[PDB]
């Protein structure tokens, strides 16, 4: 079923186009739009907890777009609800972190944040400099690959659809979706002469560890200073919030 695989590609890429938040062309064109030193100081002088509220709300929105991404993947809504939640709990923030590389400019080590590009020093008030450095470093590694939009879409589909996540109830059903996505990704890389990126993808455990550290810090902040969430997915919200 060759066209089936070429189908799944178009459908992962449609889901991705509909949920990617900002077009790559817009992110690239704005690269010259950089926060001034005056604007940087304004962010650095904000309360920890206001910077936390702003960042938490951008991240909640990013997670919701990833959930919509998964929901639009052919086969995902046919998984049982338990397995949908297991997969999204384990992988949605991993996908958010990967998606960040599109908004990262390796030339000056800046990220697109609230309308302009700024470096790590923008986030000083959060007092999380080690975690922020790890996020910038990771985006720097991914940015060297020059990910195309379909590569990010297919790669992040596989971040989510991982039959190894503990707690799955219909593991063979997740495996079938995983195998088809893997074939789609590998067929696409062969067609575009891009198989060389396979050896350059983040090693096993590196995205897991960064995401673990990230979510753990978000949980600490939410314990100290809870944000109000525009909750759209009750079964998933209930797994992350208490
Ligand atoms: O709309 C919803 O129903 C809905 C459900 C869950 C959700 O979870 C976000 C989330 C967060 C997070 C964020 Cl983004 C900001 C502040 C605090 C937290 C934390 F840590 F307290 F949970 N961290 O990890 C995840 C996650 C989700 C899937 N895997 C990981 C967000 C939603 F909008």
């Amino acid at each position: 079923s060759l066209t089936e695989i070429e189908h799944l590609v178009q459908s992962v890429c449609k889901s991705y186009r509909e949920t990617c938040q900002l077009r790559l062309e817009d992110l690239l064109r704005q690269r010259s739009n950089i926060f001034s030193r005056e604007e940087v100081t304004g962010y650095q002088r904000k309360s920890m907890w206001e910077m936390w509220e702003r960042c938490a709300h951008h991240l909640t929105e990013a997670i919701q777009y990833v959930v919509e991404f998964a929901k639009r993947l052919s086969g995902f809504m046919e998984l049982c609800q338990n397995d949908q939640i297991v997969l999204l709990k384990a992988g949605a923030m991993e996908v958010v972190l990967v998606r960040m590389c599109r908004a990262y400019n390796a030339d000056n080590r800046t990220v697109f944040f609230e309308g302009k590009y700024g470096g790590m020093e923008l986030f000083r008030a959060l007092g999380c400099s080690e975690l922020i450095s790890s996020i910038f470093d990771f985006s720097h590694s991914l940015s060297a690959l020059h990910f195309s939009e379909d590569e990010i879409a297919l790669y992040t589909a596989l971040v989510l659809i991982n039959a190894h996540r503990p707690g799955l109830q219909e593991k063979r059903k997740v495996e079938q979706l995983q195998y088809n996505l893997e074939l789609a990704f590998h067929h696409h890389l062969h067609k575009t002469h891009r198989q060389s990126i396979l050896a350059k993808l983040p090693p096993k455990g590196k995205l897991r560890s960064l995401c673990s550290q990230h979510v753990e810090r978000l949980q600490i902040f939410q314990h100290l200073h809870p944000i109000v969430v525009q909750a759209a997915f009750p079964p998933l919200y209930k797994e992350l919030f208490s």
